[PDB]
């Protein structure tokens, strides 16, 4: 599975981003409260901060609570999580923690621990990030430009479907005389000859 | 050769395309090798390096392998174009040669000679590089027909004054078409596509 | 015929400018005052700003007034050239306007649209702007250095004389120590070596 | 291939290595002059920029000269390699090809990824180029162990246990031992030698 | 070889030059195509790239065509070099070959060295690349006598010790000469044109 | 004989010096005084600002007096030396001049005339500048990287130390990833193992 796309300009700015898998949970369990676990919010995520309870890491975002699902910082009820946890009434509670999805912010600071050495213009362009859980590669163009592609370490056709994204890019600024590189990517056709590429690659 | 005939609105975004940056080959020569051609890989293209023998020159790409399509690097069948030449049991194979497929860096650059010219801008108007030339036609309305090929393309001033014809003919009869609005129209699909025929027989 | 030839630094400066034809005019007409066009001064020159008579254009500048050649904003006779044709005394004219020479503003403007992609060292480094009335050559050497030449659309040659013009830099700067490359290029043997090198392309 | 295996502390600094950037010879193959490789200068390396022959590839370098080692651009008796492959006097040779020696924008390049995950850091995980594979392995306590390897090799995830196992063998016997000095233990230089030998051999 | 001598002001500005910039053929070989030698363009210089045959050397560039001058990457006709050689009605040729003319980025990257020194300084002192050699003789008087040349050129030192006495002659009887102005003097020239043979012969 | 090692970063920061030969002295003289030459302190060290007496030229280091050895400004009986030889009581003295060794910015000012034009990424790197009394080279990186070293003339083999400097330094980078590039370089086997490269340039 290939769990994200994004684009970074040659100054660092953020250009595009899709996040294609995004339910990435686990299974909602039971805790006798009170909850032995510390919790903080963090860029509008509810995190374990410390505690590795049986199968929970630090790290881990609050996803649902018994059924109602997390939306961000508050639930499906409007009221606010780190309350409701703390609050003593609805002491058994069922909660579902994952790895949370990255930041626009974590997409940056990943993105710049490659190319960052050698000069724009310096034989395929593509650095690459891996670890259990997923494969990141970054492919940078003659001029600054990054893509960037997240998926599971033995996700095949990365390579060419990078390439095939900046084919749709370079296509689109070509047909686009109003976009500037330094500009968020904002078009249908886009879009669409992205999300098809992301489609042929998954196969 | 023309690779792409669109159309850009006043506010410079796209309404229009019709693409065709799949190259014809240009040279055919069958080989005896020890091959008597030098290639190398260039992004992902397998170009001609060294030895212009009379039909193919200094630059081409390995467009197909006797007769069937290969696509990057790789062969119709799916082994390395390179890996596959100097082989005992593979040696006597035909070859096409011609103008490799469009790349994103030469687009990327047009795109920001383009780009800058819609800009400054303050007739016809052509970009130009050693491979490539953008002819722009602009109304008084400030739609732009887009024609893209390589330098030495004839008749694509008689092509731009045709596609302002087959536009004015739709904008006459769909007068509250909004402009930001791609062009969803059979007929004027038809007719460009005639028109660009025209100007690929010229 | 070739116009205007000038060189630009790697940091957008002006650093060499000739304009070769200047006196591109066309003719003197009469015009029976109320003048039914609009004129506006724009950097020291006399536009039209609004009407398109019987040949003329707006973006034409005034040249000359019954003889009297404009000096810029001025007439020959000294007197301002705006407040001479909203003279009431002086209604029946005759005026000479043209396609105005390019402002160095303008030059500049005109050099940004080339090269502005690709880093400072990325076949032959030459892109052009063509139309009915002038083609412009740019050529970006190595560091950066652009060289620009304006001539009539079919004027062949000027891929050579910009190589030539290179030429003629690398070697001022390597016979002349003073000189640092952002510096505006002020040099007799400069000037000699370069009008023989546009007469030589002008055959 | 594994390149080098090293140890780093918590700080990011270096606490233990142990090198291997000289290469083996891949390919061997005897020539008959007229020479049917193409060789080029690259940062004082001869490299194949042409003729993938059945054995060796574009972008092997020459290591060895008829079984002497030549280093840089020069023989073992001290004449340039270009400079000796088209004498009249001296045709019949036999040479020997494979990954060139590691170079100093490699290392720096890789450098620069590691420095990366070092700063940025906040399990094994893995760096990777075309031609590089950086591992790294990170312990409880921060100590860091690295192998650098090509993409292919396999096998580092036991031999990065391994070190760990041994590395654990070597803290709980000196407890109180300086983490910012370098490991100066045979018996660790010993263990972690045959653990690579290990790994060499899979 | 040597390339120009010239004489440089305390200000910096160029007062004398004499320029010798086109080089002197060092190889000669008949060729009976398919031809033994792989040509490049490189910025309108045809450049040897591959085979180091006995005489000529890979970096050397195609100076003249059986005799007659080329310029560029045109013949003395007109005709590209490269679609000229493999030619089925043209192939017995004899090509003198040697080191290229001098190029702009060549002499921007000295101009570059030259006004640094000029610059930051504060006796013979020389700049040196791989395949040039600047050396500037200064005065008391601040007066610079520059030669350009190559790194192996031999006796530029006399040369120069040469030009200083001829421009002390001359200063001592035209006492009175404005230092910014160019020296316009036949005797100096004479001169100066002598010097350069004798260090030329050497 | 190798006189000096020094590293710059592509910022212009001093990054690694260690002046190998330094004793570059001549002779103590006597000199009767008053005192025919004009002294200055120039960046903690004392050198002839006029008069060139036979053996003598401007530019001239003390070095020593009486035995005395110049701890830059200050005597080795802790007295200003400068006050100390307006001294009148110690007129008849004897005083070691030589060339003094490179101040640190001197290091960089030299420095700044190499590469100084193509951009970060343009056969061999290596610049140099040749005078009777030393020779400097400057190996410039792909990433800007600079290594400078100064030798006497006809001091064979600095091309190649060059290089393994950069390979002693890049390996130095790969093994500790604290070090950033900017950094001043600060490690013992960095020390060794140049030390080392120099003994093998030396013979």
């Amino acid at each position: 599975a290939i769990f994200s796309v994004y684009v970074v300009n040659k100054a660092g700015g953020l250009i595009y981003q899709l996040d294609s898998y995004a339910p990435r949970a686990e299974a909602e369990k039971t805790f006798s409260y009170p909850l032995d676990l510390l919790l903080k919010l963090h860029d509008e995520r509810v995190l374990v901060a410390f505690g590795q309870r049986d199968g929970i890491r630090v790290g881990h975002a609050v996803l649902a609570i018994n059924g109602m699902d997390v939306n961000g910082r508050y639930t499906a009820d409007g009221k606010e999580v780190l309350e409701y946890l703390g609050n003593p009434a609805n002491y058994p509670v069922s909660i579902r923690f994952g790895r949370p999805r990255l930041t626009s912010n974590e997409k940056l600071m990943l993105a710049s621990m490659f190319h960052s050495l050698f000069a724009i213009g310096s034989s395929s362009g593509i650095e690459m990030l891996e670890t259990d859980t997923f494969k990141l590669h970054c492919y940078q163009t003659l001029t600054g430009i990054k893509f960037v592609v997240l998926a599971d370490p033995r996700q095949a056709g990365i390579d060419s479907l990078l390439r095939k994204i900046y084919e749709i890019y370079s296509d689109f600024a070509l047909k686009n005389p109003f976009y500037s590189l330094e500009m968020p990517i904002r078009c249908e056709l886009f879009d669409q000859n992205l999300k098809l590429a992301l489609e042929v690659a998954e196969k």
